């Protein structure tokens, strides 16, 4: 991984010692950047509602996850599951469970440093997974780019500024996710994130990725290019409001 400070690192570090799982999956890939492409065409907006009961960003709930996770399948292109124990109280069980409650593809989210976490996020019926250009060097993005393109994932790879956008495009990402929230400042910026989104080539699917959000911005955004939208928590705390984003 890249060296970092504070929270970053010591989330890293976890991760490199995070025990992978046995398990079997009980269905194929369900492709989460293809059914995105489909919604997009049918002028349905395409929300990817997050189960994470807790975020550095200051979220910090409790919810039922399967009860969350089957009223967002009415809704939602897909859902993305926060597997981080300890800055996200997350869980592989929580991912296993949800994954095997509905029909609609699923993003494991995570802070992924080898491949025994794709692994995991696979053998527990996954569709994709989450890698973040800031904490790896770019081989090791590419790498692992690899190793879930061969599980026949196509990841959302996450970027936070246009130096991590270089490393994306060069090594051929197809699904980019944008941050709303700055590593190294801790803090929201919707200007930046429009900016990059405004950079990326017209065959990358976008996400944008947003914590609070509202049905104005989303329609902006829309018109700006992005395919789909990241939300979390607004949804945690509100999971109704999705009816109003996409309607
Ligand atoms: C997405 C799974 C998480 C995300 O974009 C995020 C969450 C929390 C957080 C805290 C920061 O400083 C405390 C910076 C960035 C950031 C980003």
């Amino acid at each position: 991984p890249r060296y970092l400070k504070g929270w970053l690192e010591d989330v890293v570090q976890l991760s490199l010692r995070r025990p992978s799982v046995r398990a079997s999956r009980q269905r194929p890939i369900i492709s989460l950047n293809e059914r995105i492409l489909e919604f997009n065409k049918r002028n349905i907006t395409a929300i990817i509602a997050v189960y994470e009961r807790k975020s550095p960003s200051g979220l910090d709930v409790e919810r039922d996850p399967i009860e969350y996770a089957k009223f967002m399948e009415r809704y939602a292109v897909g859902l993305s599951i926060t597997t981080e124990e300890k800055y996200f109280n997350g869980s592989y069980e929580t991912l296993r469970k949800i994954a095997s409650s509905v029909s609609i593809p699923i993003l494991m989210s995570d802070f992924i440093v080898k491949e025994s976490q794709i692994d995991d996020a696979y053998n527990l019926g996954a569709d994709t997974v989450l890698l973040i250009v800031k904490i790896l060097t770019e081989r090791e993005l590419e790498s692992l780019l690899e190793y879930a393109r061969s599980y026949g994932m196509e990841p959302l790879i996450l970027i936070n500024d246009e130096n991590d956008l270089d490393i994306a495009l060069r090594i051929g990402a197809r699904f980019i996710g944008i941050m709303s929230r700055d590593f190294e400042t801790g803090e929201i910026n919707k200007e930046n994130q429009r900016k990059l989104i405004s950079m990326i080539p017209s065959n990358v699917v976008k996400v944008a990725k947003l914590g609070i959000s509202e049905r104005n911005e989303i329609e902006e955004l829309r018109k700006l290019g992005v395919n789909a939208f990241l939300i979390s928590s607004s949804l945690m705390r509100n999971p109704e409001k999705i009816k109003e984003l996409i309607e």
